[PDB]
């Protein structure tokens, strides 16, 4: 395929963040930046941390503009602050092209920064709506259509368990997925918001009404470990995935993500979980599709013993389609066409007797009801 030198152009830890290599400034400066569709913001290290092997030298860099103005970016749980600027970007392992973007230089944070990660900043992927300080702030990628021939387009394949992946800007290589791709629209152009319609666990309907999957949102973010759902959905799933796996038992605080459990070398028993199918508004009236994820995917990996997360859990944000779900799959975000392809991924992770699925079509009425406003 004709973008085969952007294959394999993401690196990461299991459940620490995929991360592509940019090139900042004059002359050149490397760093390991996380890949994450849930936030909008371009920023890098850019001072001396603990967790930090490199950081960007904005005093080395000829072509570094000061925009002026402090940016803090909260959270949960930390945050970090910065100094807003303009530099010289590239992606040595994407597009053929340098864009002038919008980068926050990092001189302090909390939480921010995972020790081992080895990403030394982000690439927040979603639109300006959600940027900070605000919306005038022009994401990386809003920058990159703006300023170069680049089609406004890119998708992930994000391989699981020491991890590698693909981003391909630009356009859809082939070679990453088998199969069809499925698109569902993006609902509105802040976070990449989707619309679930039905969840079933072992082929069986968790009989919510649909409003509450997506309460207050559904959104793709790779940047997010797990699939999370909202409270009253979280407790369903769990009560369904714990009868639907009876064939053995396990403690309470496993399922709230408190507990791991682990298995001797290869004995990991696959056999007893259940598949999740979430369906996905489709572009045509009364139709959706399904995605099928193993627990292989909703396992985590975290001696001769194999320890395992369970990486569902809960928001109170809305559902947010982490890597546990986009591991499964090769991941299209259709910015061009307002919509999220999803297809079986090249490298998908699975065992001799189930493989993760996109399905469809599937005939869903009164879909339009289950959106939150
Ligand atoms: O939710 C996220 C991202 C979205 N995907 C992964 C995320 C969610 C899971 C946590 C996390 C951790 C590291 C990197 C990414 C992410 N944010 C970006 C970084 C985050 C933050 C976290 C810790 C300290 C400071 C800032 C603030 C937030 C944010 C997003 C959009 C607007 C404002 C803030």
């Amino acid at each position: 395929g004709s973008f085969v030198e952007m294959v394999d152009n993401l690196r990461g830890k299991s459940g620490q963040g995929y991360y592509v290599e940019m090139t900042v400034g004059s002359p050149p400066q490397t760093l390991n930046i996380l890949v994450d569709t849930g936030s909008s913001n371009f920023a890098v290290g850019a001072a001396p941390h603990p967790f930090l092997h490199r950081y960007y030298q904005r005093q080395l860099s000829s072509t570094y503009r000061d925009l002026r103005k402090g940016v803090y970016v909260p959270y949960t749980q930390g945050k970090w602050e910065g100094e807003l600027g303009t530099d010289l970007v590239s992606i040595p392992h994407g597009p053929n092209v340098t864009v002038r973007a919008n980068i926050a230089a990092i001189t302090e944070s909390d939480k921010f920064f995972i020790n081992g990660s080895n990403w030394e900043g982000i690439l927040g992927l979603a639109y300006a709506e959600i940027a900070r300080p605000d919306d005038s702030l022009e994401p990386f990628f809003d920058s990159l259509v703006k300023q170069t021939h680049v089609p406004n387009l890119f998708s992930l394949q994000l391989c699981g368990a020491s991890v590698g992946g693909s981003m391909i800007i630009g356009g859809i290589d082939h070679s990453l997925y088998t199969g069809s791709l499925w698109y569902t629209p993006i609902r509105r152009e802040w976070y990449y918001e989707v619309i679930i319609v039905r969840v079933e666990i072992n082929g069986q309907d968790l009989k919510m009404d649909c409003k509450e999957y997506n309460y207050d949102k559904s959104i793709v973010d790779s940047g997010t470990t797990n699939l999370r759902l909202p409270k009253k959905v979280f407790e369903a799933a769990v009560k369904s995935i714990k009868a639907a796996s009876s064939t053995e038992k396990f403690p309470d605080g496993f399922w709230l993500g408190e507990q791991l459990v682990c298995w001797q070398a290869g004995t990991t028993p696959w056999n007893i979980f259940p598949v999740i199918s979430l369906y996905l508004m489709g572009e045509v009236t009364n139709q959706s599709f399904r995605i099928t994820i193993l627990p292989q995917q909703y396992l985590r990996p975290v001696s001769q013993d194999d320890c395992y997360k369970f990486a569902i859990s809960q928001s109170s944000t809305g559902t947010v389609m982490g890597a546990v779900i986009m591991e499964g799959f090769y991941v299209v975000f259709d910015r061009a066409r307002k919509r999220i392809g999803f297809a079986v991924s090249a490298c998908h992770v699975h065992d001799e007797f189930r493989t993760a699925a996109v399905e469809g079509p599937f005939v869903t009425l009164d879909m339009e009801d289950c959106g939150y406003n």
